[PDB]
Formats: structure tokens, C-alpha cells, sequence
């Protein structure tokens, strides 16, 4: 159908010249057919097989019949007349036909015809696409349909590129075709010009038939010689013109070296650099279409670029996620903050930022992100989490974030995933960095700029650090909580920590310290300490903690502590004490000068009994001594009137005392994992307890009175 | 229209060859029709049903219409 | 033949095919 | 194709429907490939799931 | 905006038509009178006719 685009101008000239050649061929042929005459006469006097050429004049008499003239005509026409003058137009016709065959072969040959029709179909349906003219115009909101049309079109282009890349059949056949045309040109010029002069008007012929006529020689005339001569001149002229065109084509093709399409002009001009160069059998088509019209090349080139595809992904992504769908996907988290968590998308849907109630945004493993200005709509945003996501941003969105953000979390592999703009921020209150903060010979260059973050109240670092950074202690004027989790890598403290006078909570976690440092004693505002995993065996140094009047929580689990020093009785303000998962052999009575304790956890130690002095914790509410080998509970335990939970499961208790009835406020109790046969009825005496709260084996539970179980049924739904 | 896919390349070549054959057929036919001549003369001296093949020259007279 | 080629062209023209091939 | 694209549950074809496929192969294998998908039962199962 | 090819070709075309016009008028009118009904010709063949 629309193969006009394929044909170049030289092909056009060849076509029409071929038509003209065929025209004159047919004309000469029909002229030969319709009269085919030669006119012969004898010659009386002969000299060297030729005419001697030696009262009014009179006509000559030869005494011949009209039919004999025709006989001798046929004879002298058959034999002595030269074959070229006879069979000129037939030959010309043949040549024209074989030219045309060579011309239309590669269209009519199917193996290539399929590739061509498929190619041009793709090209025309690509050119007619609207997104092409948009993408070129770029130098909103779009329909669901056309987006899928474009995506399907991309993949079609990709599989087509993969399919055509290997072949290299079309180029070879076109090459062979051109070469055939040129060699045939040369040959016809050769013999045509060599034999053209042989055409003549007059011919002398000696045929040697005496018996039939009695004359030896004859002189004959051929009227059509002149006309064929001029036609032949005109012919060879046209042929010369044709062959010069073919030679130009050949020179172009062999010079240009078309197997690789250079393509560089558009990518330099329109700034779409990420397009590779083309390989054989798909470049040649583009060269031809370039010879027809360069525009289609540019219009087709757009789909090859991946940036265009990425942009189209962003547009379908903005198109697809409706607002109502996102609203149902949102989550209100534990701190009553509306959050969204996304991972492994191509970017940020713009529809996200109309969810005006959002307060926390999380981005995980999303490449090449740029923050758009519509983020200014999220007036309630307080936290942003960037997990392995570098982010670009321009000034308006940046200013909004400078004025409306409280926390930033970053999880990174290296510096490339650290946005440089974070240090130009001013309202940040928390920074959380996960990854190595150092490089070879460039320790802590990544954080030199922290000084500009003048409002940071909490810093946590999980970065395998050899030392405490100087910049941290420099920023320690206003910092309140610092937490280092070093994962067993030794931390060096070296006298800088003493500047942090504002610090109220310190956690030096998994730093293999092996001894509580003495710099801590100058931090007179400390309220909480956590010393996870430091292989601590003795903690006598806690005597100097007696000056930390707000110390309420000491967290020393998973260490090698063998005993509790006596001076604990001077830490009268303690509310939480965790010494579980240790090697403790006894409980000092002095622990029970801490009469404001609410939480004590001594599970997973080597305790055999509980001292009677446990009656002194008048403010105790919850208590876990789980997974020891306590056989029975002292009565004095029930002097702690304020108890609400008692976790005693998975021990070797043989009996549960009746005085559990006195625990008015008990709602949760563990007795599981014991070899009990029944339970004591007095468990029913607990007012605020529920069936879900009485945590015990069902067969043991069944032993209670039915009335108690009914009251538990009532309690649940009320 | 749609049956192009069925025809293989050899069938195509056969088709065009048939066109050429028909062309030369028609040409030879019309050429025979439009002139259909043969030109005969007698032979005076005969040897075994063939010609013996035995003051300027003069034309021979057979006295025929 | 006409029935066959009709089936063939409407299969080639079908939209599900390009998805089925793209999945590999 | 069944080895390449991993749709193994297609039987071999019998007379008078194989010959057509050979011809279309002589014209262009691509149509044969695009047509081969529908023969598979996995295609029907997957479309049912989709 | 850049091309300026169409104008040039149409220009050349018109010029060729006009110059060709002039030439054909020239020689046609110059040689037309030579056609005549009757002609005298002396061909110099005595041997064939006398």
C-alpha cells in the first residue's frame, strides 16, 4: 500500500525511464511486425561482386514475375541482412523486462516482504501516536487507554529490534540487485554501441541461386533502417542516463557504510543521550527513510530512549493510583500517626500528596527520586524515612521541608544515597543514620556539616564506629539523647563525652566496653542507662550513680553479672530495674529500700527463693520472675497491695497459695508449664480479672467453680 | 488480498513464468494469423526429386499466373 | 483455508498474545 | 518453541493441520509462534487465574 | 522555515518550460514551409531503371 516512502528518488527515475524504454520497445516491435519489407532488384553488369554503375531514355526490362521479387526478397532478407537490425526491439524489450524484475524482486520476494511490511506498519502506527508529539514538544492527567497503548508500543518496538537485529538479508539482496543492474548496463552499452553502425539503408547481396532467376547479385533497400538508427541513438542515450543514476546509487551505498546508524545528531540536539547506536539490518531502513524524509527518523527515535519510558512509567503511575484506593491503604500507626509505607516502585505517585492528613512518609528502595513541590500540601508531615533512596529537590519544596519537618531517617550503603541538602535544614529534631559514616582516609567527612543542624535533640548512629565523633560532642550543647549501637565494635570515648551537659539519656550499645567508664559520673542529668552486651561481671561503680537523682531505669540484661552490690539501697528513686538474663545468685535485702519500684524483672537467673523483704515494695505493680525454680511464694509477697500482673509461668511450682485472693487489681497471671492437678478456688476472688487475663492451662482452668466462669463470661463482653 | 501468506516463493515464480509464457504464446499466435505466408517457386531441371542446380543475363519465364 | 487464515490473523491480532509473550 | 518459551504441554500435530503450519513457516515463522500460544493448556489456566 | 527548496524548483521548472517553448517555436516556424505536395528528385540510378 504506502510503500511510496520506501522508494528513493533514484528509484523513481529508474521506474519512469523503464516505462519509456518499454514504450519505444513496443513501438519498434509493432512497426517491425506490421511492415517487414525489403526491396530488392538485380544488377545486370557486375564488377567485383558489385554494380559497374556504367531519342529519349527507356526503361530496363528484367523479365521477372512479381512473385519472384518476393522470393528473392525473403532470401536476401534471411541471409545477408544482419541480425541486429532484425531483432533490435525484441532485445530491448527483454532488457527492460529484466530491469523491472530486478527492481521489484525484493518487494515480491516474501522473506523480505514480511520484514518490510511489518517494519512500515510499526513505523506508521508510531508516527500517528499522540504521545510522540507531546514528548517532542516537551523538548498533566492522561487517559488510561493511551498509556497502555504507548506501553504496548514500547514493548513491540523492543521485540522488533531484537527480531530484526540478527538478519542482514535485505542489505545483501539490495547490494546484489544494484550490482546486477550495473554490470548489465555496461554489457548492453558495449555491444549496442559496437553493432549500431552496422545498420544501413542499402545492401548488396549475392545469394547464389541461378536456376530460379538466372541472376547472381542483387541490390536491395531497407526503408526502416533510418528510423531504427535514430531510435537506437535515443535508446542508448536513455540507457546512459539510467546507468549514471545507478552508479551514483552504488557509490553512495558503498561509501556510507550503513551497517551502523550514527544517530548522533538528534541526541546532541534534543539532549536524549541514552540511545545506543543501531546494528545491521535495522540501520539500513533508517537510512532509506532518512533519504525520503528526516522527520520520521526523529519521530521514531523517541521510543528508543529509556528516559522517555521512565517518564511514561511515572505518568501511568500517577494515572493509576486513585485517591480512594490510597486512602484505604493508609495506616494509623502505634503513635496515632498516619503513615504510608511504599517499596520498590518506579517513583512517587503525585496522588500521594493530596492525602493531606499524612504525617509520616516512608520511601524504600526507589531509584532516582525527585521531590516535587506538591509536598507543600502535606501540612501535617513530621517524619520522612529514606531507605536507600537518593533524592533531588528544588528550592520551593526545600523551603517547605526546612519549615515543616521534625525527623529524618536514612538507611544507606554509601555517600551517594545521602542527600546533600539535609545540612541546610533548621527544624530537625531527630536524625537516624544506618550505614558506615566513614571512608578511606576521610573519617567523618560525611558529617562535618552537622554543625548547621542547630536544633537536633536526639541523634542515634548504627555505623560500626571506632570512636565518638568530635562533631557530636561539638553539637552536644543542645543534644539530649545520644544512642550508639556499635555491634561489638570497640568504641573509643576519650574525654570528649564530658562536654554533653544537656544529655539526659545515654545508650552505648554493643561497644564491648567491658567496664562502665567514669566519664558518666559527670553527666548529672542522666535518667536512664542501657548497657546491652558489654560482658559486665561486676557493677560496683553504681555507687557513684547515687548522685543521679532522677535515675529510674537501669537495663543490664545479657551480661555475666554474678551479684548485686549492696549500695543499690541508696538508689531510692528507682522505678524500673532489669537484671534478667544474668548469673545472679542472690538478692540483697538493700534492693528493698527502693520503695517506689513498679517494675522488677529477675527472670532467667539462678534464684531459688524470694526473701520476705519483698513485702517492702509498697509501690510494686508488675513483676516477672519467670523461668526460675521457685517452688512456693513467700506470704510477704502479698504485702505488695498494688500488684496488677504477676508473671510466674514455666517454673516448677507445686502449689499456688490461696492468698492470691487478696490481689484486688490482678488482671494477668502466668502459671503455665507446671505439673499442677487443679487450681485454688480463690482465683475467683479477683474482681478485675477476665477469662482472657487468667493465663493458665485449660484443664487446670476447668477446675474452677462454674459460677466463676460465668462471671468471667459476663466480664468479657461488659 | 489475504491469501498472499499462503503462496510460497516458488509458487510466485511459477506464476510470473506462466505470465511470460502466455505472453510469448499470444505474440506468436497473432503473428501467425496476421501473416501466414509461404513463397514457392518451381524447379525446371529435376534430379532425384531435387534441383539439378545446373550478353548479360536475363530473367527466367515460367508462364504462370 | 479461508477459515484457517481468519483464525490465524485474529490470533496474531489478539491483545493477550503480546502479554503472554512478554512474560516469557 | 515449547522448549524455548517453556510451554511444554502442547502435543504434536497430526495430518492436515501440520501442513498448513509448515506453509506458514515457509512464509514467516513469527505467525506460527504467535499462534502456538493458544494451543497450550497453561495459557487457559493462566487466563482463568487472571 | 529553513528549507527554500520548493520555490527554487518551481522557478527552474518555469524557466525550462519557457526556453523550450521559444526553441520549438523557432525551428518549427523556420522549417514548416518546406512541406510540399509535389517534389522533384534526381537520385542518379541509371543502371537500375535508366
Amino acid at each position: 500500500p504506502a510503500y511510496r516512502i520506501l522508494k528513493p528518488w533514484w528509484d523513481v527515475f529508474t521506474d519512469y525511464i523503464s516505462i519509456v524504454m518499454l514504450m519505444i520497445a513496443v513501438f519498434g516491435g509493432t512497426l517491425q511486425v506490421t511492415q517487414d519489407k525489403m526491396i530488392c532488384l538485380p544488377c545486370k553488369w557486375v564488377t567485383k561482386d558489385s554494380c559497374n554503375d556504367s531519342t529519349g531514355p527507356t526503361g530496363i526490362k528484367y523479365d521477372l514475375d512479381r512473385h519472384q521479387y518476393n522470393y528473392v526478397d525473403a532470401v536476401c532478407y534471411e541471409n545477408r541482412l544482419h541480425w541486429f537490425a532484425k531483432y533490435f526491439p525484441y532485445l530491448v524489450l527483454l532488457h527492460t523486462l529484466i530491469f523491472l524484475a530486478c527492481s521489484n524482486f525484493w518487494f515480491k520476494f516474501p522473506r523480505t516482504s514480511s520484514k518490510l511490511e511489518h517494519f512500515v506498519s510499526i513505523l506508521l502506527k508510531c508516527f500517528d501516536s499522540p504521545w510522540t508529539t507531546r514528548a517532542l514538544s516537551e523538548t498533566g492527567v492522561l487517559d488510561k487507554k493511551e498509556g497502555e497503548q504507548a506501553k504496548a508500543l514500547f514493548e513491540k518496538v523492543k521485540k522488533f529490534r531484537t527480531h530484526v537485529e540478527e538478519g542482514d538479508i535485505v542489505y545483501r539482496l539490495y547490494m546484489r540487485q544494484t550490482i546486477i543492474k550495473v554490470i548489465k548496463f555496461a554489457l548492453i552499452i558495449c555491444y549496442t554501441v559496437y553493432y549500431v553502425h552496422n545498420i544501413k539503408f542499402d545492401v548488396d547481396c549475392t545469394v547464389d541461386i541461378e536456376s530460379l532467376t538466372g541472376y547472381r547479385t542483387y541490390r536491395c533497400a531497407h526503408p526502416l533502417a533510418t528510423l531504427f538508427k535514430i531510435l537506437a541513438s535515443f535508446y542508448i542515450s536513455l540507457v546512459i542516463f539510467y546507468g549514471l543514476i545507478c552508479m551514483y546509487t552504488l557509490w553512495w551505498m558503498l561509501r556510507r557504510s550503513l551497517k551502523k546508524y550514527s544517530f548522533e545528531s538528534i541526541r546532541e540536539e534534543s539532549s536524549y543521550s541514552d540511545i545506543p547506536d543501531v546494528k545491521n539490518d535495522f540501520a539500513f531502513m533508517l537510512h532509506l527513510i532518512d533519504q525520503y524524509d528526516p522527520l520520521y527518523s526523529k519521530r521514531f527515535a523517541v521510543f528508543l530512549s529509556e528516559v522517555s519510558e521512565n517518564k511514561l512509567r511515572q505518568l501511568n503511575l500517577n494515572n493509576e493510583w486513585t485517591l480512594d484506593k490510597l486512602r484505604q491503604r493508609l495506616t494509623k500507626n502505634a503513635q496515632d500517626k498516619l503513615e504510608l509505607h511504599l517499596f520498590m516502585l518506579s517513583g512517587i505517585p503525585d496522588t500521594v500528596f493530596d492525602l493531606v492528613e499524612l504525617e509520616v512518609l516512608k520511601l524504600e528502595l526507589i531509584p532516582d527520586v525527585t521531590i516535587p513541590p506538591s509536598i507543600a500540601q502535606l501540612t501535617g508531615l513530621k517524619e520522612l524515612w529514606l531507605y536507600h533512596t537518593a533524592a533531588k529537590i528544588e528550592a520551593p519544596a526545600l523551603a517547605f521541608l526546612r519549615e515543616n519537618l521534625r525527623a529524618l531517617h536514612i538507611k544507606f550503603t554509601d555517600i551517594k544515597e545521602i542527600p546533600l541538602w539535609i545540612y541546610s535544614l533548621k527544624t530537625l529534631e531527630e536524625l537516624h543514620l544506618t550505614g558506615n559514616l566513614s571512608a578511606e582516609n576521610n573519617r567523618y567527612i560525611v558529617i562535618d556539616g552537622l554543625r548547621e543542624l542547630k536544633r537536633l535533640k536526639v541523634l542515634r548512629l548504627k555505623s560500626n564506629l571506632s570512636k565518638l565523633p568530635q562533631v557530636v560532642t561539638d553539637v552536644g550543647v543542645h543534644l539530649q539523647k545520644l544512642s550508639i549501637n556499635n555491634e561489638g565494635t570497640k568504641l573509643i570515648v576519650l574525654n570528649s563525652l564530658k562536654k554533653m551537659v544537656n544529655l539526659t539519656e545515654l545508650e552505648l550499645i554493643r561497644c564491648d566496653l567491658e567496664r562502665i567508664p567514669h566519664s558518666i559520673f559527670s553527666l548529672h542529668n542522666l535518667q536512664e542507662i542501657d548497657l546491652k552486651d558489654n560482658n559486665l561481671k561486676t557493677i560496683e561503680e553504681i555507687i557513684s550513680f547515687q548522685h543521679l537523682h532522677r535515675l529510674t531505669c537501669l537495663k543490664l540484661w545479657y551480661n555475666h553479672i554474678a551479684y548485686i552490690p549492696i549500695q543499690i539501697g541508696n538508689l531510692t528513686n528507682l522505678e524500673r530495674l532489669y537484671l534478667n538474663r544474668n548469673k545472679i545468685e542472690k538478692i540483697p535485702t538493700q534492693l528493698f529500700y527502693c520503695r517506689k519500684l513498679r517494675y522488677l524483672d529477675l527472670s532467667h537467673n539462678n534464684l531459688t527463693f524470694l526473701p520476705a523483704d519483698i513485702g517492702l515494695l509498697q509501690n510494686l505493680q508488675n513483676l516477672a520472675v519467670t523461668a526460675n525454680r521457685i517452688e512456693a511464694l513467700p506470704p510477704e509477697l502479698f504485702q505488695c497491695r498494688k500488684l496488677r500482673a504477676l508473671h510466674l509461668g514455666n517454673n516448677v511450682l507445686q502449689s499456688l497459695p490461696s492468698r492470691v485472693g487478696e490481689l484486688t487489681n490482678l488482671t494477668q497471671i502466668e502459671l503455665r508449664g507446671n505439673r499442677l492437678e487443679c487450681l485454688p478456688v480463690e482465683l475467683g476472688e479477683c474482681p478485675l480479672l477476665k477469662r482472657s487475663g487468667l493465663v493458665v492451662e485449660e484443664d487446670l482452668f476447668s477446675t474452677l467453680p462454674p459460677e466463676v466462669k460465668e462471671r468471667l463470661w459476663r466480664a468479657d463482653k461488659e
